[PDB]
């Protein structure tokens, strides 16, 4: 099927969805009044994205996988340009997260059954300590004040949660113990986490609200899943993108059940 990645920002919100199809990545954007086609058009078979607000200006980084490299593509208000990211890979699935306004970035790559990590601290790219088995990776992160926490979901036999608390990596209380493709989001400082798994054409949901994992009401057909969420005061909003072949369907949580969203690819 096509493979998607989703970021959002502000409270309207704005959404960017990236779809990899026949080696091309294209962008559908939402401004609060209709979906439209963004400038982004780069080569790639797989995509992940992350973004951050500097005051009220969005900065977007798309990690596009092209055989023996992943290229970073940068939006900073005035067009797409190539980023300082470099890797060396084999015919590659990535997950990205970022935090603060510096910002800091962590990119996880599953290459031939191993997940590895590249980190950006504002000075340059370096190799992170993370290195664990997996064919499939998703990531979410949250600030507790100025301390970053990172939850990596590595799917190989079992999906394993790997938690970073700022001084070491450990196995988390998640494990839903073939060919799982996961997408993760989180919100607040508890935090809440939702992990979506495409397995055998069903997408299903696992939930953390600080007091143990449980199966969520989310249940929709798809072979690929991406997700983004945003808070408005105390209210969470989620957009899940479920894909089968070239058909991507949006599912929205606005606090009153999962409903089909307006998203089209066109
Ligand atoms: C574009 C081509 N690439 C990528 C392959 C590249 C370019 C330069 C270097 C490169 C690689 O590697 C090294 C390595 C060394 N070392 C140890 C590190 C051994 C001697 C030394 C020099 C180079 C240098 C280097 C040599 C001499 C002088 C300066 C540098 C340098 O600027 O370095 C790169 C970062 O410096 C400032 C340039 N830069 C890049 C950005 C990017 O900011 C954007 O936004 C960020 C948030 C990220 O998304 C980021 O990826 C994105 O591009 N901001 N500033
Ligand atoms: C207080 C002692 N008792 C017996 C009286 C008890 C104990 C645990 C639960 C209990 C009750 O109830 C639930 C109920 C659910 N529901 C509601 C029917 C969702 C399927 C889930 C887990 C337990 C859980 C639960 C089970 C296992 C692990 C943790 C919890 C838990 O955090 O328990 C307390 C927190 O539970 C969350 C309550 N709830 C409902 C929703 C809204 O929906 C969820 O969140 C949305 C944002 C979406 O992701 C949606 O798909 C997803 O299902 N969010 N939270």
């Amino acid at each position: 099927s096509v493979q998607t990645a989703a970021t959002s920002w502000g409270t309207v919100p704005s959404i960017a969805v990236y779809t990899a199809n026949n080696g091309k990545i294209t962008e559908r954007c939402w401004d609060g009044k209709g979906w439209y086609t963004g400038a982004f058009n780069e080569p790639g078979d797989n995509v992940s994205v992350t973004s951050w607000l500097v005051g009220s200006a969005i900065h977007i980084r798309v990690y596009a996988s092209t055989g023996t490299t992943t290229t970073e593509w940068c939006w900073d208000g005035n067009g797409w340009t190539k980023g300082a990211y470099t890797s060396s890979t084999v015919p590659d699935q990535t997950a990205a997260t970022s935090w603060g306004t510096v910002p800091s970035i962590a990119v996880y790559t599953a290459n031939n059954g191993k997940i590895t990590e590249r980190c950006w601290d504002g000075k340059g790219w370096y190799t992170g300590a993370f290195n664990e088995p997996g064919d499939n990776v998703s990531v979410t992160s949250w600030l507790v004040g100025s301390a970053i926490h990172i939850a990596v979901y590595a799917s190989t036999t079992t999906t394993t949660e790997w938690c970073w608390d700022g001084n070491g990596w450990t196995k988390g209380a998640y494990t839903s113990s073939p060919g799982d493709q996961t997408a993760a989001t989180s919100w607040g400082t508890v935090p809440s986490i939702r992990v979506y798994t495409a397995n055998n054409g069903k997408i299903t949901e696992r939930c953390w609200d600080g007091k143990g994992w449980y199966t969520g009401a989310f249940n929709e057909p798809g072979d690929n899943v991406s997700v983004t969420s945003w808070l408005v005061g105390s209210a969470i909003h989620i957009a899940v993108y479920a894909s089968t072949g070239t058909t991507t369907t949006e599912w929205c949580w606005d606090g009153n059940g999962w409903t089909k969203g307006a998203y089209t690819a066109t």
